[PDB]
């Protein structure tokens, strides 16, 4: 029977908006979902979203005959930067399907086998950094994972070396992007955007845009000028033709894809590796099991592609980390036509739904009562997981194109970490989840005692 949709508390003309006046809006939305259940309406001035949290409703929203990928408010905002790249394009935009067809071969098994050696290059730099620490020095986990994941996408994707392990501070490209996005957001909150007090902000913004454009120019120019032509993501961007049309990407779209992939390729994976290490050091029985697997499988000085595929329990650790804290914590959908969701909630054409992935992943009707515990064995039998219960990589044709890249990199790196070191949660770290568009365990630190096993 038709039901009235719960809605949290309203503040006059501001509606629900100031419930998100917090540095942890996703964690706030989870608490609302705890109070109101599987679906709730959330209104801001001029905007309406419905937040879904149950597998039963999310399964229906994932029916692509009824619902398509929506560009949420955050996606429409970052579209100013990522244009009609794969992430920030509508499914019905010609450049989506075209780039999808051209770039999908960059994530084939053959391509993955080709990325493996370059992933090992960066993973070795990570291990060697930690091997080289003096006594009593600790590791800043998310910081080092970010160094790794940035360098991995740069190298595997574009043959560009960020050399993040040679720097104290983040690469200027990252700093520029962060500061440009922060400025663009601050702009929207300024009562008087033409106040001369903001002149320096505007000048800084142009400089930051130029840092980003200079890197994209260099990545393209160095490839075109090189004697080596390689076979990577950039190769397909520059040369690949859409089989449906015979056309290659145009120059403008290529530039959007490059920055799209540089950003997509690193920060969500960095958080995954950080959360996985967090859970491991908090669950010493799981850590021992994972470490036993790493020692038994990784019998050569550097892992091979096939050995990474054999790290089954490491893979389950990573899925269980993505269950609890999926590092892209939502994706957005809209109703293609008028329709009724769950036989209970009528929707008009165009209505937006937000999939609240952390809350999906805590649906007790699917996972049982222990949803807050870290138990990788939940994934021991993959056929037992109902479809649409586990969605850290989105849905359908708009699912993450890089999912296998991310997981292969993370499995490789976590395996090598577990082979080469014993880890200590020397501060008894208290989980504090810092939110941007992603999630990270802020201030997570550990010590790594080397097992003195040499690399190749
Ligand atoms: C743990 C790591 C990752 C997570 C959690 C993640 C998550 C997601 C999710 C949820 C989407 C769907 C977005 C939406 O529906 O609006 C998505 C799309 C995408 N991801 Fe990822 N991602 C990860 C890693 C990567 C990596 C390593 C790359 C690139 C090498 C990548 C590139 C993309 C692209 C290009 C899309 C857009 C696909 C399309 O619609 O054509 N992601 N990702
Ligand atoms: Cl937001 C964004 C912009 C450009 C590329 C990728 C992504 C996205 C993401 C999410 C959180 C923090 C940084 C990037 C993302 C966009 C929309 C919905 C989910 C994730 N992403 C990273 C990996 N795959 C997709």
């Amino acid at each position: 029977t038709i039901k009235e949709m719960p809605q949290p508390k309203t503040f006059g003309e501001l509606k629900n908006l100031p419930l998100l006046n917090t540095d942890k809006p996703v964690q706030a939305l989870m608490k609302i979902a705890d109070e109101l259940g599987e679906i709730f309406k959330f209104e801001a001035p001029g905007r309406v979203t419905r937040y879904l949290s149950s597998q039963r409703l999310i399964k229906e929203a994932c029916d692509e005959s009824r619902f398509d990928k929506n560009l949420s408010q955050a996606l429409k905002f970052v579209r100013d930067f990522f244009g009609d790249g794969l992430v920030t394009s509508w499914t019905h935009e010609k450049n989506w399907k075209k780039a999808h067809n051209i770039l999908l071969p960059s994530f084939s098994q053959q391509a993955m086998k080709g990325y493996h050696a370059m992933m090992v290059d960066i993973a070795v730099q990570l291990v060697q950094k930690w091997e080289r620490l003096n006594a009593d020095e600790h590791i800043e986990v998310p910081e080092d994972m970010t160094r790794l994941t940035l360098d991995t996408i740069g190298l595997c994707g574009f043959n560009y070396r960020f050399n993040s392990f040679y720097r104290d501070q983040p690469h200027p490209f990252i700093t520029s992007m962060v500061r440009a996005l922060d400025e663009a957001m601050n702009k929207l909150q300024r009562a008087n955007p033409d106040d001369p007090a903001y002149d320096e902000n505007k000048r800084q913004f142009q400089e930051d845009i130029k840092v980003m454009n200079d890197l994209v120019d260099k990545i393209i120019a160095d490839r075109k000028a090189s004697g080596e032509q390689s076979d990577d993501l950039l190769t397909h961007m520059l040369n690949g033709k859409d089989p449906e049309t015979g056309e290659p990407l145009d120059d403008e779209n290529i530039r959007y894809q490059i920055i799209t992939f540089l950003i997509a390729g690193h920060e969500t994976t960095s958080g995954l590796l950080s959360f996985a290490l967090y859970f491991l050091v908090k669950n010493p029985h799981v850590l021992q099991k994972a470490a036993e697997e790493a020692a038994r499988v990784l019998v050569d000085p550097v892992p091979s592609y096939k050995q990474v595929k054999q790290l089954k329990y490491v893979g389950m650790v990573l899925n269980e980390a993505l269950r609890l804290w999926p590092t892209a914590p939502a994706f957005s959908l809209y109703a293609k036509e008028d329709t009724v969701l769950g036989g209970e909630y009528p929707l008009e054409k165009g209505d937006e739904l937000m999939v609240l992935i952390p809350q999906l992943h805590r649906d007790k009707t699917i996972w049982g009562d222990d949803v807050e515990e870290f138990r990788p064995e939940r994934f021991e039998n993959p056929s037992a997981i109902p479809q649409h219960a586990f969605k850290p990589f989105g849905n359908g044709q708009r699912a993450c194109i890089g999912q296998q890249f991310a997981l292969h990199e993370a499995t490789l790196v976590l395996g090598m970490m577990l082979k080469h070191f014993d880890f200590e949660d020397h501060t008894n770290y208290e989980l504090d989840i810092k939110e941007t568009l992603t999630l990270k365990p802020e201030g997570f630190v550990v010590k790594a005692k080397s097992k003195k096993i040499p690399l190749g």
